[PDB]
Formats: structure tokens, sequence, C-alpha cells
């Protein structure tokens, strides 16, 4: 049982904080949330059909999704499906450290 495949292996450095870049190929469906829905790091917001198999899409920060490519494109290795909006990208409570 071997079908085969075959690809290249190149690097490139360009990933943003604010971007969901696809981990590997497949087939985007549709989504779990809502526009620019809030979600939690680690949640599902998304989905995919790769080997012939549904995997579901997790944000690697807290944040919001939203959906960016029309559902029903290619899903493929290291590409676009979706940006992340950090909803507390900075926020100084008024409160210092105190002893632990």
């Amino acid at each position: 049982g071997s079908s085969g495949s075959s690809g290249t292996c190149v690097f490139e450095k360009e990933n943003d904080p604010t971007v969901l870049r696809s981990p590997s190929a497949g087939k985007l469906t549709q989504y779990t949330v809502e526009d620019g829905g809030h979600v939690e790091a680690g949640s599902s917001y998304a989905e995919m059909e790769v080997m012939k198999m549904i995997m579901t899409l997790n944000v690697q920060e807290r944040g919001r999704v939203k959906y960016i490519k029309r559902p029903g494109a290619v899903l493929e290795a290291g590409c676009v499906v979706a940006r992340l909006e950090l909803d507390d990208p900075s926020k100084v409570h008024p409160s210092g450290p105190s002893s632990g």
C-alpha cells in the first residue's frame, strides 16, 4: 500500500501574529463562528478537508476570526485562510505587583 507523492521543501519567513495560515493542505468548507467571531486560544473557528479527512481549525491565539477567502477554496500548505484580530493587544490595569 503506497500510492506515491513528492514535493519541494522551501522556507519563507512571513507569518504575522494576526494571521491564520493553513498548516496543511485540504479544502475549506465553512466556519464555526460568525463574522469577526470571538473565541478562545484553542477553540475551533473553522474546519477543512485533507487526505479525505475533516480536520478542525483552531486559533493560535484568542481573538476574532473572520472569513476572507470564499467558502469552497483550495486549502494548501502555508496558505492564507483568515486573519485574527487581537481584542486585547494591550490594556494595563490599575494595579501593580504585590507580595505573593
